[PDB]
């Protein structure tokens, strides 16, 4: 009944070291750390990911080549730079959720959570997207072992792409993506007529949304689909990737939410008593990747958090006001209601064949 923290200070460090999103593990666990929740929680120690369980999913070449320029193509370069640290990244991401994922099956918890997986856009032999390893992937695949049917809901503001692509030809587990589609914006893919391939065809769900959402239409959107999903798909477990570049104060400056209205989709989630692993994503305003998933995490654990962010190692870069809650930036939501209609009812239709 108490949930899983995956934690370890060599996991964090380990994590910290992403040049994408430097200390931004160290933030999220000292925020978590300073509002006492990790007390309440089942704190577990991930273990590093063996060559075999990283092969699960991605090809022995390409798990050979990181093992290769980590010690001396493959979607190497701007986005996925080839440094030293990649394997050990990978395989230490992708242990923690892999880790994750089988003390769900243990029946250790009803959540287990991971805030720094959630790396959604690699494929089996191409890094992609910040992303060397697909740790959803490994968790799915892991979940798979026990759990018949598996849901994958992905809020990041981008396109799961890697995981979706991943189970594209499969009834068994169904992805579905609230994210930014716009074209120009990564990852490019997603529109709502993407429903997935062959016997897989209508267990892929993509909502394709614009910049300004805020969180009463969002979480309107998400309910609508995931309550149609549920009852159709009526899935064993859940994998959640709730990526924080939604969030207001984002660089991205995308999306326009709040950890709250994120949160009410959490809720809808947690409602259905599955098992259900929870991971990170993106999430580039360092500090208010760590107020969201510190009030998750509370949501999560059922607290209502104090305001008041309290000191701690990183509370310099909580100002200028110092809470926890995060207000919306004053800018139009782009989201004109009849297109968020049509799209609605276009999954809808599909979802009739599932
Ligand atoms: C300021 N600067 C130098 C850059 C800013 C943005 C990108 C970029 O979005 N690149 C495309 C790759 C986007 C990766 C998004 C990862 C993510 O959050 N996935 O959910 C590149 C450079
Ligand atoms: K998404
Ligand atoms: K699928
Ligand atoms: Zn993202």
């Amino acid at each position: 009944l108490v949930p899983v923290y995956i934690y370890s200070p060599e996991y964090v460090s380990m994590c910290d070291s992403l040049a994408k999103i430097p200390k931004r593990a160290s933030m999220v666990h000292s925020l978590i750390e300073a509002y006492a929740l990790h007390k309440q929680m089942r704190i577990v120690k991930p273990k590093v990911a063996s060559m075999e369980e990283m092969a699960t999913f991605h090809t022995d070449a390409y798990l050979q080549h990181l093992q290769k320029v980590s010690q001396e193509e493959y979607g190497l370069g701007y986005d996925c730079p080839a440094t030293e640290g990649i394997f050990d990244y990978a395989a230490a991401i992708g242990g923690a959720t892999i880790t994750a994922a089988q003390c769900l099956i243990d029946g250790m918890c009803k959540v287990a959570i991971n805030w720094s997986g959630g790396w959604h856009h690699a494929k089996k032999d191409e890094a992609s997207g910040f992303c060397y390893l697909n740790d959803a992937v490994l968790g799915i695949l892991r979940l798979r072992r026990k759990f018949e049917r598996i849901l994958y809901v992905d809020l990041d503001l981008h396109h799961g792409d890697g995981v979706e692509d991943t189970f594209s030809f499969t009834s068994k587990v169904m992805t579905v993506s609230l994210h930014k589609f716009s074209p120009g914006f990564f990852p490019g893919t997603g529109d709502v007529s993407d429903v997935g391939l062959g016997k897989g065809r209508y267990y892929s769900v993509n909502v394709p949304i614009q910049d300004g959402i805020q969180d009463e239409k969002y979480y309107q959107i998400c309910e609508s689909v995931l309550k149609e999903v549920y009852q159709a798909f009526n899935p064993k477990a859940v994998v959640l990737q709730l990526g924080a570049d939604t969030i207001a104060g984002d660089p991205m400056c995308s999306f326009n939410m709040t950890p709250v209205g994120i949160g009410k989709c959490l809720k809808y989630i947690l409602q259905w008593q599955l098992a259900t692993l929870i991971l990170g994503g993106g999430g580039y305003n360092l500090a208010n990747t760590a107020r969201c998933w510190t009030y998750l995490t509370g949501v999560i654990l059922g607290k209502t958090l104090s305001s008041e962010i309290p000191d701690h190692e990183f509370f310099t870069a909580y100002g200028p006001d110092y809470v926890l809650e995060i207000t919306p930036s004053c800018r139009p939501d782009r989201n004109e209601p009849h297109r968020i209609q049509q799209i609605l009812n276009y999954i809808k239709g599909n979802l009739k064949h599932v």
